């Protein structure tokens, strides 16, 4: 479980999605807001 | 589960993340590549 901020997710989305594809789960933080979690379609369907 | 292409998601990540927090599970697609699914941290913890 890696964590990145919104500006890192936005400016580096292509690489972020490459990390996710491999198996990594990426949490996207935002000041005063609930974090979002990006997971692969395979991880999604397993659970 | 909603679905948006990479190009749209990159440009509109803020709206995507607000929709994810509002209760949607969003699939980001890229041609020839595995789709990524964005869930809220609450949905992720519930797994």
């Amino acid at each position: 479980m890696q964590s990145i901020n919104f500006r890192t997710a936005r400016g580096n989305l292509s690489e972020v999605l490459n990390n996710v594809e491999a198996g990594e789960e990426v949490e996207i933080t935002r000041r005063g807001r609930e974090p979002a979690v990006i997971v692969s379609k395979a991880t999604f369907e397993e659970w």
